[PDB]
């Protein structure tokens, strides 16, 4: 089937490489270095799979800046392109999918729209009104980054919208857009899930926040453990021996970060308006107490050393373990605290090349200088190469994962 | 060997009948109902392992009312007394456990006192200074009512406190107490932690706390479902499916309830004084809120209905499934609002024979009259001999259990 899939990120060239096995796909973008990249069988990003399918699979895929020639020409058309919370709208932004929506419509009278986007709750549902039609439906994603492709070779289900009174077109497109996504699994037995719209997008959102939730919650446990002078692996590990909490997705940090928690919880914050509840609040507020607690600490342990200038140098500013970005990285948070203090900023972060103009902190990519010029290394997860520094470093990674 | 078990609730007889197959125990109570019934093979609460070891396995157990014979005697003394949380001290009212310690001490120079009842983080600690020993540890619960027996034969993990420069004697008693309850269990690979005290009180504080913020969590999407008229159970169903989330625990109710989620969550929040946190306190005015949208929900579809006196008929007060207690059952909250307004209330709850004088409320336990008088019918978990009268059952159980 011919396929077009806005946006080549994590989830546009994960699905686009995953339908391409068996599908005739075009990926589109606005930005000629992904689409060039794509085109030499290259991944913007890094992924295992990813890279290794584009390098030795047989694949009908190829990028274009040309979005209209590319819809045009579609069966189906996947949407996967960026969805930030915007803090004075106090809502998701949704213009870079509304653009891809009308720019669909206009030139492809036929082809079913489906969302990978994640989305307001009510959004399908506001964006039909809107465009008077029936022709768009959303299929949450559930991947991770790092494991982009790999998760869905073995998704944990598969959720695509249907609603009762859509046309037979739409409805058969909702199914075999659910197939094709279980037919290119790895995996045997995946849950198929066909719901309406707003039970779909509330999926989506209830799950991330459900997330949020558990890292918040470790980490206000893990706050109380170092308050209180307790061994928090113990503490943790002593819950997590019960089932029904589990051993998994518990490691204390500096936040939860990444592009999606953040602005995901904020999101269903927004869609729940004045519907009763404190917990959902509450697990955006936990995150920025959290932040200001480790700043505290950092800054406590800094006065505590008599040195003329005090120096902290920031380990890393990946957003978890193994990531290529930043996106809301909590550690990010904890420094512009910082700055407003009388501190000196020194980041070791190899990845990076150069600092906004601006930026007062200083980029030390040389290890050892940055060893020896930090009075207190801040890091939020813990790596051996640190292990000649061991103690005078801060951080409350406990397992090194996530 | 010869074991005291203070307390014969869920907690002290599932313990001391557990014990009892190789040692030699002996249960004080100060009920003498609970001795005589214990004496005669009889459990004083449902439970079927406990019901059948009474009448089938060789155990060598009696009860007693002579506290201090039994305690002279013993060469280990487990504690499961009441812990109740007390509004107006903002904390666990311990008089029950401490006056336990105090009669041990005065007539037993040796034996070590296990205390298996949930108590305040740091409260070995202020114990151990209160009395001036260190003959007093943790070792935490995690048995469920009405699988009380079965949880410790099949046991997620066994907790028991020990502290560095404790005696020989007490660390020898705290891991052969661990050894017992391990050799005792029929579970082959229960893992056994040794950690300090407050580590240990920490463990059963934030495992309580994180269970009832589950429920909290999927009865505040379960408000949101209804507010918004979306398919609860499509939702839920959606997200379980993510195995970080997990298909269990995860029913909506009109609250948590039982003994022990209400106590302990509001328990941990204090012993949190001033350290950094929000979701800890939303946990606890999460199902405040709850309660309260229910009874509103209640409310509304009364005023919908003509008739001369409106009549909610409430369906059972257990605290869960299978419950054979009241203990902080969320219905009765909902309850009490719905007593402010101009509404009748009746109550068809089989294992309750009189409700107190005042009481405004009215128990039917003629099922079918029940039913003919109720307007609307009100019930945490459905039952299936409420078919006949179906349309006016208002519920949000999903999945039938928990
Ligand atoms: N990153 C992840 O792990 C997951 C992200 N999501 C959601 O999927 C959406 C995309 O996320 P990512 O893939 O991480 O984003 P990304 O930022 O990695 O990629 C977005 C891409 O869309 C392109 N783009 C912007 N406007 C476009 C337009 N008008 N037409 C065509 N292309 C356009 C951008 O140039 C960019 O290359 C977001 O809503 C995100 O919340 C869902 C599951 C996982
Ligand atoms: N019920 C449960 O599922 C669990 C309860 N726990 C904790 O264990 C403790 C006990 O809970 P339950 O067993 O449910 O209580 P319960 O209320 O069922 O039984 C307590 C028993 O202790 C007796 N008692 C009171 N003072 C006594 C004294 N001074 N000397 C001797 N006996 C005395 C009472 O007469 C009563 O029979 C509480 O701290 C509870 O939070 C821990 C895990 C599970
Ligand atoms: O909607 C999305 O975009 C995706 O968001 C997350 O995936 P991802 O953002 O790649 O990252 P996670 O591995 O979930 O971690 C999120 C943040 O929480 C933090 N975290 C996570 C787990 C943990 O134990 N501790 C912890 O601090 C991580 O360091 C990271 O900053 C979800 O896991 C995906 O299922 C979802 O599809
Ligand atoms: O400390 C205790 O005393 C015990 O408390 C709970 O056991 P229990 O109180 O018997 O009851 P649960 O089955 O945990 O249910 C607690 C409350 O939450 C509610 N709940 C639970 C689960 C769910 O999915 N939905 C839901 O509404 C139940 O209806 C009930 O009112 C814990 O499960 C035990 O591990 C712990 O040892």
């Amino acid at each position: 089937m011919k396929i077009a899939v806005a946006g080549s990120g994590y989830v546009g060239l994960s699905l686009g490489v995953l339908l391409s096995l068996q599908n005739e796909v075009t990926i589109v973008d606005i930005l000629p270095s992904k689409v060039d990249k794509i085109n030499n069988g290259l991944s913007p990003i890094q992924d295992e799979y990813i890279e290794y399918y584009l390098k030795s699979k047989q694949l009908s895929i190829k990028a274009t800046l040309d979005s209209k020639a590319a819809y045009k020409e579609a069966e189906l058309v996947i949407i996967a392109t960026p969805t930030n919370y915007n803090s004075r709208i106090n809502y998701f932004d949704t213009q870079h999918v509304e653009t891809v929506i009308k720019e669909v419509l206009s030139v492809n009278s036929h082809a079913t729209l489906i969302i990978k986007s994640t989305i307001p709750i009510g959004f399908i549902t506001e964006m039909r009104q809107k465009f008077q039609t029936d022709r768009i439906i959303f299929s949450p994603e559930f991947l991770r980054e790092s494991k982009a492709l790999y998760d869905n070779l073995y998704p944990s289900r598969i959720i695509v919208s249907c609603e009762e009174n859509d046309s037979p077109k739409v409805k058969a497109d909702a199914e075999k857009f659910a197939l094709l996504l279980k037919s290119a699994a790895k995996k045997n037995n995946v849950p198929v899930l066909i719901m309406g719209a707003s039970e779909a997008e509330a999926v989506k959102l209830f799950a991330n926040t459900y997330l949020a939730l558990r890292v918040a919650y470790f980490n206000e446990l893990d706050t109380y453990a170092e308050s209180r002078k307790l061994n928090s692996h113990m503490i943790i590990q002593g819950i997590s021996y019960d089932d029904r909490i589990g051993m998994h997705y518990n490691n204390p940090s500096f936040g939860y970060g990444g592009y999606s928690l953040p602005k995901d919880t904020k999101q269903l914050l927004a869609n729940y308006n004045n519907i009763p509840q404190t917990l959902i609040e509450a697990i955006v507020s936990s995150n920025n107490v959290r932040k200001s607690y480790i700043a505290k600490q950092i800054i406590n342990v800094l006065k505590e050393q008599e040195s003329p200038v005090k120096v902290v140098g920031v380990y890393r500013l990946i957003m978890k373990s193994n990531s290529d970005n930043f996106r809301e990285s909590a550690i990010k948070d904890v420094i512009d605290i910082l700055k407003s203090k009388d501190i000196k900023i020194i980041i070791y972060e190899p990845m990076l090349n150069k600092l906004e103009s601006e930026d007062q902190s200083v980029l030390v990519n040389d290890l050892e200088n940055f060893k020896k010029q930090a009075n207190i290394i801040v890091t939020n997860r813990y790596d051996n190469e640190l292990q000649d520094v061991k103690n005078k470093v801060y951080s409350r990674d406990i397992f090194g994962r996530d």
